[PDB]
RNA sequence: CGCCACUUCAUGGAAAUAAAUCACUCACGAAUGUCUU
């Protein structure tokens, strides 16, 4: 709980001195409205800067948690994160739809899971094959080219 | 000293060889994000 209060504290803090907006921040969920490029830092410099925090309040908070997961070989904790770059005047719901389909679906591999457990074949050896720590970025244009990737 | 002409009329080698084979720029821009009953 000390760890999420202050990556949501330093969070704020970055997305200010970047340019952005801080909509929510609460827990382990982030919601920021950001400019594209703004005084020479981009989007992307915000999402690594934000992971950084992550990583620093982690490593601040629960040192003991991780070193006893450092020998033990287990993941740590980590940030999924979707972004969505779209026209001012394209639809706001579309583009908040457009980032929940990125983060929930792609970032956090939540397609796979689905599609298996809509067909009831999660099983234990498939769900070894969830993947996490992922960046989901999508880029509309005003004439719907959309660049996509992870 | 005199007298006197014939013969021969292109073969062999090289017959193309390397370098560059597209380069840069633009890869959508503006309007409309609902309107009238
Ligand atoms: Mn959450």
């Amino acid at each position: 709980s000390k760890a999420l209060l202050s990556f949501n504290i330093e969070s704020i803090n970055e997305i200010v001195a970047y340019g952005g907006k801080p909509i929510f921040i609460g827990g382990d969920d982030l919601l920021c409205f950001a400019p594209v490029c703004c005084n020479g830092n981009n989007v992307f410099n915000l999402v690594e800067k934000l992971s950084t925090c992550f990583d620093q309040c982690i490593n601040q908070h629960l040192q003991q948690y991780i070193n006893a997961c450092s020998e033990a070989q287990r993941p740590l904790p980590s940030l999924s994160f979707g972004i969505s770059i779209t026209y001012h005047k394209y639809p706001m719901f579309e583009a908040l739809h457009t980032t929940d389909y990125l983060l929930e679906m792609v970032a956090k591999d939540n397609l796979f899971k689905y599609t298996l457990s809509n067909k009831n074949i999660l099983n234990e050896n498939m769900k070894r094959f969830i993947l996490k720590n992922k960046l989901a970025f999508s880029l509309q244009k005003h004439s719907g080219q959309i660049y996509h990737t992870a």
